């Protein structure tokens, strides 16, 4: 049996858990939490841990503990099979990125056209959306969205675009109310994650909502790809059976037990969503640095600047 810390939604880890229980007969527990927090735990606790696996919502919480010594080389086998072009690699091979969640553009279809949308995210934050354009600021992946504006981009770019968005912009509370906020026809666009959208079309039926989605694509700071994955402590008394796990995370059947639970893209090249995903290819996701916490800190400030 092997211990989990799970920085991941309940739903995605619960999913991979039980699928894993049935294909091996090993008993999975989680201990969740925000990944984050997780990280600090694992680095605190050092080679007194009873973690055998962190399975982290963002890949970026790895850096600071491979760099830390923490972590345990994975298979090479293993690793290659979700190593599509764009993926995030461990340079120690020391941890693999396993599904993404992507930024999207969500509009009304009966007031909008794609040929109504941008070709770059910079573009919804001018007086041509005023005030047509929701988002949502307090929001973890609109963070994200400002981090790789400012990576990309430089700093006074990602400062525009946010009072550009003060400027011409809705603010919503949450995603989920953004969606609503089109749906209802409140506002015709915003900007969201894109498996809010297909958990709502899967139930509904997407002939019955008035939404689509269009993706920027061709590695526009908007086609953002948030990683999630997976990593052994190298302070694991359980190598065997955590390796075993993060085998099967990267295996056909691990990636169809997650794709199930949540509408997330698949890394692996054979495996479709039945949530109706394309792609991970298609997404055209930029490149970027793992997100560190000084790089949230510092677009929290300019946030603040914006207003
Ligand atoms: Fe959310």
């Amino acid at each position: 049996d092997i211990t989990v810390y799970n920085g991941q939604h309940k739903e995605a880890a619960t999913a991979v858990a039980k699928a894993f229980e049935q294909e091996t007969g090993i008993k999975v527990t989680l201990n969740s939490g925000k990944s984050e927090q997780l990280a600090g735990q694992l680095k605190e606790e050092g080679d007194k841990t009873p973690a055998d696996v962190f399975y982290t919502a963002q890949t970026a919480t790895f850096a600071d503990l491979s760099e830390a010594g923490l972590l345990a080389p994975i298979s090479e086998q293993t690793i290659q099979q979700t190593a599509q072009k764009g993926v995030p690699l461990a340079p120690k091979k020391d941890w693999i990125a396993l599904s993404g969640r992507s930024r999207v553009v969500v509009y009304d279809h009966t007031k909008l056209s794609e040929k109504d949308m941008e070709k770059s995210v910079l573009d919804y934050a001018t007086p041509k959306w005023k005030g047509k354009i929701g988002y949502v600021s307090t929001s973890g992946a609109f963070l994200e969205q400002v981090v790789a504006l400012s990576k990309m981009k430089g700093d006074k770019v990602a400062l525009n675009w946010l009072k550009g968005l003060k400027e011409n912009g809705k603010l919503y509370a949450k995603n989920s109310v953004a969606l609503q906020a089109v749906e209802n026809g409140e506002v015709p666009a915003a900007l969201i994650n894109n498996y809010y959208w297909y958990n709502l079309a899967k139930e509904k039926g997407v002939e019955n909502l008035k939404s689509r989605l269009y993706f920027v694509r061709h590695q526009d700071p908007g086609a953002l790809v948030s990683y999630s994955g997976a990593a052994v402590l190298k302070a694991s008394k359980n190598q065997a059976e955590a390796q075993k796990f993060v085998d099967f995370l990267a295996s056909k059947k691990g990636q169809e037990a997650l794709v199930a639970a949540r509408a997330e893209y698949p890394l692996r090249a054979d495996v479709v969503s039945p949530f109706n995903l394309e792609p991970y290819e298609k997404l055209e996701a930029p490149v970027v640095s793992a997100t560190t916490a000084q790089d949230k800190e510092h677009a929290i400030k300019l946030i603040e600047e914006a207003g």
